């Protein structure tokens, strides 16, 4: 498959991390019971984002390669609630997702 620059009627992933009324409909996608809410850019996003840990995104593109990494960081600090509900599905024994919750550690003791 081609991939292409990360652009919709302007929208970029700028954006997306810095608007979280855009990152909550994005995140619904896996936290919720139904799957509706995947947006069309968000769908391939929160798809590539285990592919991340899976294979270090190795088959992707580099937009996608630096995009869900950055994009992490800014999740885990600005939605810990909802970060704490990805992890868990994503990563179910803590080993590499914790490489970077750390940074914050919202798990009080």
């Amino acid at each position: 498959e081609e991939k292409y620059t990360t652009k919709y009627d302007n929208v970029n992933l700028d954006e997306i991390l810095a608007n979280d009324r855009l990152l909550n409909k994005y995140v619904q996608c896996l936290l919720e019971d139904d799957e509706s809410n995947c947006t069309a850019d968000g769908k391939e996003l929160k798809s590539v984002i285990p592919d991340a840990l899976s294979n270090e995104c190795a088959k992707c593109n580099e937009k996608q390669k630096e995009g869900t990494k950055k994009v992490l960081k800014h999740l885990i600090n600005h939605k810990p609630d909802v970060w704490a509900q990805l992890k868990a599905k994503y990563d179910p024994d803590g080993t590499y997702s914790k490489k970077y919750e750390d940074r914050e550690k919202e798990l009080h003791q």
